[PDB]
């Protein structure tokens, strides 16, 4: 396939996302080996799993324009915490 870097402007609740990430440096094998921040969990539905474009098996490339390409789970969890209702998840996946 092709790695689609896609923007997802999610319209979440006033709480936020209620999602979780996982920091696991991806041994991409290709040589690039990008950020290993995958989505760990998502809220039971909210508007995220009820949105449909975003998944719990995806990988956070850039949220809110913060470009967390190569960060730890601390950084990433912070980003997905700092978010509000309207979030621009620029996730990229094949």
């Amino acid at each position: 396939g092709h790695m689609e870097l896609f923007p997802v402007e999610l319209e979440k609740d006033e709480d936020g996302l209620g999602i979780s990430i996982i920091g696991m440096g991806v041994g991409a094998d290709a040589g690039l080996e990008k950020l290993g921040i995958f989505v760990k969990t998502v809220t039971e539905g909210g508007a995220a799993q009820r949105d449909g474009r975003i998944q719990v098996n995806d990988q956070i490339v850039e949220v809110d324009g913060i470009s967390l390409v190569g960060v730890t789970q601390n950084f990433a969890a912070t980003v997905l915490r700092n978010t509000k209702g309207n979030v621009r998840f620029v996730i990229g996946r094949e």
